[PDB]
């Protein structure tokens, strides 16, 4: 149970605008989330997520999200990205942020009068996967491997970020990465914990594009997707 928090995702704005009772509830399931991180089709969730609870498709803008960039950054700029995991839904696993560098695909997700098809959502996923923002692109950022994976397996990569293991120190799972206080960010079910990293933005410019957050659960056959509207100029 989780969603992207910084920069403010469509999921965050959705909650803050009164529309989304459970921002953390945008789940893709059932899927094989593990150990092949990119195998599972995104179906209806797409790169921005679909919230079954409130029946919100975030892949399309409304009056409350997706109208314009929430934040503007510079090409190649190193930025803070944060997601929020629920106290009762810390599934461990691995997460990544991506930018699709094909504007004609992303445009289909910036029009309030158009809902992208399942075909377009998958095309975008594929584009986003080409535009993954590796942990290791930020100099000085320590990029560990998953305690729930072994060398050679499809999950054994450190372009993606990893949560801590379950049986780990006294900093387990995704909460353990920041080891922040409860309610360091908002979730509706049991209160939230921040999970904070850095990414380096591409030398790719847009007045309006997306960062798509993807969390592949270890504990569960579930994926969590959010997107944030940004500019790189
Ligand atoms: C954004 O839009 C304005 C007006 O068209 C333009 O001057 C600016 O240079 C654009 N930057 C982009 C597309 O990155
Ligand atoms: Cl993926
Ligand atoms: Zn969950
Ligand atoms: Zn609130
Ligand atoms: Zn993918
Ligand atoms: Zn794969
Ligand atoms: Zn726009
Ligand atoms: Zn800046
Ligand atoms: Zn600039
Ligand atoms: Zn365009
Ligand atoms: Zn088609
Ligand atoms: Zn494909
Ligand atoms: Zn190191
Ligand atoms: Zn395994």
């Amino acid at each position: 149970h989780g969603y992207m928090y910084i920069p403010s995702s469509r999921t965050r704005l959705g909650h803050e605008a009164g529309i989304d009772s459970c921002p953390e509830c945008a789940i893709l399931e059932p899927v094989s989330s593990w150990p092949d991180l990119d195998a599972a089709p995104v179906g209806r969730s797409g790169p921005c997520g679909y919230n079954a609870r409130d029946s919100i498709d975030y892949n399309q803008p409304t009056t409350n999200w997706g109208s314009d960039a929430v934040q503007s950054y510079s090409p190649g700029e190193e930025i803070e990205v944060q997601w929020c995991v629920d106290h009762n839904g810390d599934h461990g696993g691995m997460f990544t942020y991506r930018i699709c560098q094909d504007q004609s695909i992303v445009d289909k997700f910036l029009d309030p009068s158009y809902l992208p098809t399942n075909d377009e959502k998958q095309a975008a996923e594929d584009c986003f996967d080409a535009g993954l923002l590796p942990c290791t692109d930020v100099s000085g950022q320590e990029c560990g491997y998953s305690a729930d994976c072994t060398e050679g397996e499809a999950c054994w990569r450190n372009d993606w970020f990893t949560c801590n293991g379950f049986e780990a120190s006294d900093r387990p799972k995704c909460q353990g990465v920041d080891n922040a206080e409860l309610n360091s960010c908002y979730t509706s079910i049991a209160g939230g914990y921040t999970v904070t990293k850095k990414v380096k933005l591409p030398e790719y410019t847009s007045n309006h594009t997306l960062i798509s957050f993807k969390w592949n659960s270890f504990q569960t056959g579930q994926i969590y997707l959010s997107c944030a509207d940004i500019a790189i100029q």
